[PDB]
């Protein structure tokens, strides 16, 4: 539950497993129970350098954690809210280090 996010939280605080924990973390995203995903740690803190270290060449983890990343944009309520106001200079990173 809430035990898992924050443990995913902690493994992922240090590629392939990486994508099965995002996966897993996927897998609670796409569920419909309620305002689950409120924490938003990752999201704008936690989820970003993995999205860009864990994700140099990778999209082993780009293409599941960007996916990841506009579910919970869809998600999160606050998640605009943490982004307005970096995630513009990684979208571009992400786009220019894949053209094919």
């Amino acid at each position: 539950d809430e035990e898992t996010l924050k443990k995913l939280i902690v493994r992922l605080n240090n590629g392939k497993q990486i994508e099965t924990l995002v996966q897993i973390l996927e897998d609670l995203l796409v569920f419909t129970y309620s305002e689950h995903a409120s924490k938003l740690f990752q999201g704008k803190n936690i989820h970003v350098p993995l999205l860009i270290v864990l994700d140099s060449y990778m999209a082993s983890v780009q293409q599941v954690g960007w996916s990841l990343l506009c579910k919970l944009i869809e998600v999160c309520p606050g998640t605009m809210q943490s982004l307005m106001g970096g995630v513009h200079q990684l979208i571009l990173k992400m786009l220019t280090v894949h053209n094919a």
